[PDB]
């Protein structure tokens, strides 16, 4: 599913990500935009052989199991495929554990390079929330 910008902001809010660990909603929407262009089915292989899955490109090196990332963990206790669902519940729940790990949203390199310090409020401008 390719979400619309405000449609995604509303589902993220509903699921409790608005200000989670201090990160306003626009930060999560901006991260999603650049990680997956709002597409729940997005996947991208990393150089180390791990793969990133879903709207928030959660990696199989630590967070989900895909059966093909040697020596990796599955800290969110889920098959990586659950992260590609039209229902963002699994992605959000897993994102909450990632962002709580010590480095906040810096865990998403695209958020650090393209969203951090910018006017992320723009990402939820005009949305009925
Ligand atoms: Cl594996
Ligand atoms: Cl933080
Ligand atoms: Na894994």
């Amino acid at each position: 599913k390719v979400f619309g910008r405000c449609e995604l902001a509303a589902a993220m809010k509903r699921h409790g990500l608005d200000n989670y660990r201090g990160y306003s909603l626009g930060n999560w929407v901006c991260a999603a935009k650049f990680e997956s262009n709002f597409n729940t089915q997005a996947t991208n292989r990393n150089t180390d052989g791990s793969t990133d899955y879903g709207i928030l490109q959660i990696n199989s090196r630590w967070w989900c199991n895909d059966g093909r990332t040697p020596g990796s963990r599955n800290l969110c206790n889920i098959p990586c495929s659950a992260l590609l669902s039209s229902d963002i519940t699994a992605s959000v729940n897993c994102a909450k554990k990632i962002v709580s790990d010590g480095n906040g949203m810096n865990a998403w390199v695209a958020w650090r390079n393209r969203c951090k310090g910018t006017d992320v409020q723009a990402w939820i401008r005009g949305c009925r929330l």
